[PDB]
């Protein structure tokens, strides 16, 4: 029998009672008086489940069809971590298939790649590419450069005077007091040179920085609040407009990151016998050098790409964020990568390829790779947590291995097209 | 307990146990999926630094007849993706509960507060200005002179129509639109375009490019067709043609947010929101050197509603495409009018990761889970609707945040 | 005197004197030298050295073709060295190309790669597409009503009206199919048309100002904020130039035999090849082109444009060009190479083209003037020398590169 | 002995340094060339005869018949840092210089306007190529360490007294390796000054990498004369910035606009218009226009007008009521100079000398040559002005 609203709010408001008494009816009616906010059901109910499940069920009345959320699963889940860091109005999660890609023998070492993906054929080319690799001695990488961005823009009164402030920070010593502003939030925060960019009275600065194994967006805008701050100091006229104006430049394509980097720039490199692009992956060298020419290079530039030379490296990427707990909406800078084929050995018969990618943003600490299951797939690669001894070696690791696995992506997919 | 080689082989699965198995694929078929998926979980255990690595990778009670040959292989579990609810997004005389499956914190929570803006305000109102999945394959013929005539060829009335024929021929959703080509010397890119009833049209629009392709073979026997994909689709890579011609969906939203709301809602005044818009979104990405990158967040809706939705979540690369524009509205000129311009949104409700019951549990929440039988193409044009409004409620939220400071 | 100047101007200007119209302060004055001599006086005192001018040319030249068409406030003129390269071999024609420069060697070497494509067989090319742009912005109230304007131009009935009104301005004005793009509530519409021998931005500007008036018939609450939003794009980068065309889009090709490689070119094609492919396409893609992908088509574009009286300002767009190498022949050691250039805006008649000199360039070409019988012919075999030219500057530039 | 010998003797033999004079020996050229012409009366207008063809000879052209003349105008004052400049400008398109004179009227009647130059450094970006990815890396790293740019720097800047190697940056593709060399020059454009500097640094940096091959000296990593994104981002040769404020009577009398309708057309043009079209640093109305226009008038290299006309143009409401026009333009690539190439031409270095800038300026290195890039960001700024008042009136 549903009880009066009144005498509902009495019960949950005793310490030696709480909601456990009051049944799942009697707290849909006090959501809808707005006496319990919906947001809030994991907090003030028994447990995190029963939260979700409440507003499944307020949700499910609003919509056109009751029955909508059937065959979303929400039970025997690990709400907890998901509470207050990386998901809110919650009504369950969906269920993304993850196969596995390997061995991929990059750098002396073997590697299991998980990937997350609804897309048929992906896993098994993904897969064959890494065969292909595997008999040809191995795959090499090295990261050439680490640092996260933000890139705010100020407002000076004039031109004159953003010009001031740019000359400014371009001296040591102005420098040397906007870095150590920007070191003193956090353990990690180690401030490289600036790169500033001036359009009228507006100054638009990047800065960057290492940030251990974490991705490091926060870290590095909490810098840039400290660092902005301080060069208000000496600049009282400077508006800070925005933490972020896009000159950092996050999830949107970029020149800039392209050319400057943004998190890991990474370069991957092997060398396939002739034997192997025969039996493997079904073509001949000659054939995947022309299809990468007139694909990845001349088909790119016709349609006017900025670091889109290459096939599908954003089918690796995005399916190893998806498993791996990264930000997938990074997938957009995350995947410029530019495949490179020539001949190679004595007869010039084997198939050199390289990928490089400027712009890996990714990380083993924080965000979704706080939740268990996606510190699973980290674990599969020997790159969860934080690494103690070598601060950063863990996120690096993860980047030449995404940076591995889109070669073999490459490999496989101009194959079947350079076949046909 | 573990039996001989010999014994195992005469036997073959129901009668032998876990561990038999194990060994018969070291020495150089099962009844469930289900089992099958636990036996690769253990011969891939051994071979980790970490053998209790899949410990919390879940696999259980998963349907896997849905996934096997078609989405997946080598599976080894499933990845839970936290869905979350913003809405209600009122949008065209209408209301959407938006599911978004994310791992980023407040991420849900900001576009809900921009739903809730968008609603005190009167509502959001969306148009599909095209509709059309790209393929663009490169072909080579001996000279330059060659493929310049094949290009005159296909821009006459009479070619086109032979082309137009044998691509139309390869499914009852496809009408091929005018040809765009380009020449590089003897390459020859061809942008062939079309509707895809409610797929998103890939795998479609890629069969009836071989068709054409084909039947272009006959008139032109020299020619040779190096790749299905000469990068000029283009498909998951930034480019230009995608945001000048579009890809797939192009859509454009906006919504009037009066003062008020402005400012109780999103804490901010209208003139601080244009303010960060002309210079962030605009001004700020020029200087970065953006093409199709003037927005704030998009990407971040664009994801969240891909992987909820059985999407390409690869695909955001292209369908994150956003200009996101702001000004002074009303009598008093303090309202602020925004929209939100998507011209190259890569979208589906059949096919790929909608086959899949969880998927289409959330395709359900916004009405748009299927093809539509009475108006082929409705659902996947009303899910790109969703999104560009989703997008936009994103746009509010943050644009506000970063204002406000 | 000072009273007495007045009433002689009212009668003329020659009984007056140079010193006389100075103490007072185009078509007061009698003859059109004798307006500049007084320009430069006046001009003189203003600067800090008035002997600027002294080198600065300006007799003898004729301003009747310049005053009121070309050039305002003339105080002069400015000699540009003009050299030949070739014979240039195309289309089983030779053409003597005039360039004005003042880059040291560059005449020279681009007189090298004319060299190489004349004695391996000749160059080829095509124009594949012609039609300059204008690309207005307009303003409805709202975005659905934007996308109203957008689906009316696609229909034939809507795109039949605005071209009845742009084909009406011109003889040579024939409107192709719109390119449409909406940003919100703006509306962005690329016109395009041939224009005969002209570049034909005048042309152009002429059927868009009246396809847009009667675009407004239709639609009244539609404002016209710009006849170009820079969506042509003229004089700006852009990647709508590179995708569907500016002007002419041309394409050259010619396979260098293997002995012209090694004695011409003093290079091999094998190291050609690898040149191109890590500069021209690799490195341009690692600097973040957009159209960019050769070695210094710019420098006979500019050349080029500076002698035959065409708007030098064009070669932002007119330059886009992509430059492809390969291995040709049975033994697999010629080079083939080619040069695609999308967006060449030119014209053999009106603007610069109106003066002597420059039809004295353009006349070297055969390409002077309109032509009668097959209009736009002479502005077409313009822009396929332009093209050719360009691909013999990329060949001897990159074979000096590859030998080092 | 070719003195003795007649025109007609020599053309009839066949069928540079011989001649001895300068004159005569283009005047036999264009014989010879009249022959192989369809029209041999082609050349009849074209002009060669009492021209210093002394300084063109060996240096700045080569195969010469003649020359060009190019009108040039002349628009000003253009108030500019408390100076004024009368900006000779050559061109053959009707109303440009016209217009770009009432852009200045506009700047000087509303108190002038203001420049600084932000960078200094001419570019040269080479592509080398190492055996492997990973040996390429190793350069990179080798070249980022304090003593490793310490030994590059000290070979580019003996190779010239201009040559100062500033930071560089650098992009790996596989294993080849780009290099991005900067430096100022002097007054010189520094092409040439910067090129041999790179030239010496790569030797040196073979003496470390024996196994580095030297593809290209130019890599397109400048880049010249094509257009870029690096020069928009990193700039090249002079990075310059200019801004004015017209108060709202002169943007109504002057340019007949008013500034709500110059900052709608700016936003919807120059922003929106450019980001709809694909641009990578066009974000203006024609600076194209008066950038090329000054480089002809001034001996510069005009194929450079490729990178050099890059520019943002930004337009707001100013002043007590808001109805003043505050303009800005940003050009962060003007690649200029007043030594060297065209401008050791005569009639060239009289336009330089109307503004004040000819030749190297002795006290102060590299003084002329920047404030000619600031003269053309505000000349461009003035051209702005004008068009987009031209193009809100209708
Ligand atoms: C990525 C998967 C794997 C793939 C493959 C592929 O790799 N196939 C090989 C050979 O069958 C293979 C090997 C082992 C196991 C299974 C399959 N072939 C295609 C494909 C389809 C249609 C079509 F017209 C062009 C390519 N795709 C889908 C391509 C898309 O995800 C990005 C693509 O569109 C990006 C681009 O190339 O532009
Ligand atoms: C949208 C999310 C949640 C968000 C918000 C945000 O929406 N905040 C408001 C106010 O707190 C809010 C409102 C209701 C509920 C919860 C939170 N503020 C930031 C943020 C953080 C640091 C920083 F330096 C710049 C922005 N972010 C991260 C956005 C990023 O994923 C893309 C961003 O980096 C793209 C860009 O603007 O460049
Ligand atoms: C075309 C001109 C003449 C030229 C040549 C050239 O053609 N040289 C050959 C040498 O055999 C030649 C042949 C016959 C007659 C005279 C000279 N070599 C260079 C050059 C200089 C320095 C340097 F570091 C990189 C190249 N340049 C300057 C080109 C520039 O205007 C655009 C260039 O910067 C575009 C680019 O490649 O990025
Ligand atoms: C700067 C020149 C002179 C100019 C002017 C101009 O300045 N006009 C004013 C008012 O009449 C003026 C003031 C004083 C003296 C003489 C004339 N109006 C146009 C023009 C023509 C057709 C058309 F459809 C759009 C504008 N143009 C041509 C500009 C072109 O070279 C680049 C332009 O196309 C770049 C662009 O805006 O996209």
């Amino acid at each position: 029998e549903p009880r009066p609203n009144e005498e509902c709010l009495q019960i949950l408001g005793n310490a030696e009672k709480g909601a456990k008494f009051l049944s799942d009816a009697e707290i849909i009616q006090l959501v809808n008086a707005k006496h319990i906010p919906a947001y809030k059901l994991e907090t003030l109910i028994e447990t995190h489940e029963r939260g979700v499940s409440i507003r499944r069920q307020l949700l499910s009345k609003k919509l056109s069809e009751p029955s909508s959320l059937q065959y979303l699963p929400y039970r025997d889940y690990n709400y907890s971590l998901v509470m207050g860091a990386c998901c809110e109005n919650v009504i369950g999660y969906m269920p993304i298939p993850v196969g596995v890609a390997g061995p991929l023998c990059l750098d002396e070492k073997e590697f299991q790649v998980p990937m997350a993906t609804t897309e048929g054929c992906l896993v098994a080319s993904t897969n064959r590419g890494c065969r292909a690799i595997g008999l040809g001695g191995g795959a090499s990488s090295r990261v050439l450069a680490d640092g996260m961005t933000r890139g705010p823009v100020v407002r000076l009164p004039r031109a004159c005077d953003s010009a001031e402030v740019k000359a400014w920070l371009e001296t040591s010593e102005g420098f040397a007091v906007i870095k150590e502003a920007f070191d003193s939030t956090s353990r990690f925060a180690r401030l490289q040179k600036l790169h500033t960019s001036i359009a009228g009275r507006n100054l638009y600065i990047r800065f960057q920085s290492r940030s251990g194994d974490a991705m490091g967006m926060n870290m590095i805008s909490k810098g840039t609040e400290k660092a902005l701050s301080k060069l208000h100091e000496y600049f009282p006229e400077m508006q800070i407009l925005a933490v972020s104006g896009n000159y950092c430049t996050d999830k949107k394509p970029a020149a800039i990151n392209w050319i400057e980097g943004r998190g890991k720039s990474v370069v991957c490199e092997a060398v396939i016998p002739a034997k192997v692009v025969r039996e493997v992956l079904k073509t001949t060298t000659e054939a995947m050098i022309e299809v990468n020419i007139n694909k990845n290079l001349v088909g790119s530039a016709m349609a006017g790409s900025i670091g889109g030379y290459n096939a599908h490296a954003a089918n690796i990427v995005t399916a190893i964020y998806i498993a791996c707990g990264q930000d997938a909406a990074q997938n957009v800078g995350s995947s410029n990568c530019i495949t490179l084929m020539e001949a190679s050995g004595p007869t010039n018969e084997d198939l050199y390829i390289s990928c490089t990618m400027p712009s890996i943003e990714i990380g083993t600490v924080g965000g979704g790779t706080n939740l268990l299951p996606q510190q699973a797939c980290l674990q599969m690669l020997g790159v969860q947590g934080a690494c103690k001894d070598n601060p950063g070696e863990n996120a690096r690791q993860l980047a030449r291995i995404v940076c591995g696995t889109v070669m073999a992506g490459e490999l496989s997919l101009m194959a079947a097209l350079a076949a046909g």
